[PDB]
């Protein structure tokens, strides 16, 4: 394979300001915060990971495995790792997603989101995942909850703490999203490009139920067997058949026939140019969607580039 050249930059404590907590409890804390690099007189949002103070060797571990992946990976649907600082308290450093995940935007904003988004959505997962494929990567944990929103316009792939890279990836113990996970998954715990498209429909249907959660209801346990039945999560209301039928498809037991993201592209983006064609929801067309003095220098992530 080809040798792994990504550089891993690494920050000092004093290069940043954190400015208020976004996440807390789950694994780490997250911080809105600001980087200003060394004597470059720019300004970069940031979301600053740390994990739960008490340091434990089993910790450490993942998100150092997950900084290797982040850092080894350069797409714009992809999430931007800026460096890590090694305090007692290993921090991550990344792209501040100032609107936070696409799993809470689109619950918090149901009445709003029109086809065009939604499509639009889709096609850029989906290149966020072509890619991936290209540099031979399986994510493993593909989710309406592991995607982020740097604007309504911008989404982008993220959460590598499962990712993996050989024909399919032969998995050990660990807690797992069921009801994301294609069949040979959870029943051979093989993973393939194409067992994370199988994801990719889940996260679909997810988007187009305005963030419904798949079989709920249904216990874990019981999947493996509902989805051997010939049974798959139902169409949801907004959705034509052409698109249903793309997630249908994406949820096939032969892998194989499940489409490539490549193709997912394609399609998507064809329905992407007649949004209402294929999506029909009530009120589309009349439907549309930082804060401090000292903003001056500020300059998003995608534009702080470095040889
Ligand atoms: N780079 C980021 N920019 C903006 N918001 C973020 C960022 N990373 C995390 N968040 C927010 O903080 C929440 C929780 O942090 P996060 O570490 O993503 O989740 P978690 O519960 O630890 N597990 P996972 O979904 O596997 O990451 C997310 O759902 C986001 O809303």
């Amino acid at each position: 394979e080809a040798p792994n050249q990504a550089l891993l930059r690494i920050l000092k404590e004093t290069e940043f300001k954190k400015i208020k907590v976004l996440g807390s409890g789950a694994f780490g804390t997250v911080y809105k915060g600001l980087w200003i690099p060394e004597g470059e007189k720019v300004k970069i949002p940031v979301a600053i990971k740390e994990l739960r103070e008490a340091t434990s060797p089993k910790a450490n571990k993942e998100i150092l495995d997950e900084a290797y992946v982040m850092a080894s990976v350069d797409n714009p649907h992809v999430c931007r790792l800026l460096g890590i600082c090694l305090t007692s308290t290993v921090q991550l450093i990344t792209q501040l997603m100032p609107f936070g995940c696409l799993l809470d935007y689109v619950r918090e904003h149901k009445d709003n989101i029109g086809s065009q988004y939604l499509l639009n959505w889709c096609v850029q997962i989906a290149k966020g995942m072509n890619y991936l494929e290209d540099r031979r990567l399986v994510h493993r944990d593909l989710a309406a909850r592991n995607v982020l929103v740097k604007t309504p316009q911008h989404v982008k792939i993220t959460d590598f703490g499962l990712a993996k890279l050989e024909k399919e990836y032969h998995a050990e113990g660990g807690k797992v999203p069921i009801k994301w996970m294609a069949l040979e998954s959870i029943l051979h715990r093989i993973y393939t490009h194409q067992s994370d498209v199988w994801s990719y429909g889940v996260t679909v249907w997810e988007l187009m139920t305005f963030g419904s959660k798949p079989y709920d209801g249904i216990p874990a346990s019981e999947i493996s067997s509902i989805l051997e039945k010939g049974e798959r999560l139902p169409q949801p209301p907004i959705c034509t058949i052409d698109v249903y039928m793309i997630m249908v498809k994406c949820w096939m037991i032969d892998a194989d026939s499940r489409p490539k993201f490549r193709e997912l592209i394609i399609e998507f983006s064809k329905m992407a140019r007649d949004p209402q064609r294929y999506l029909v929801i009530q009120g589309d067309e009349r439907m549309h969607l930082m804060d401090e003095e000292d903003m001056d220098d500020v300059v998003d992530a995608d534009e702080y580039l470095i040889p």
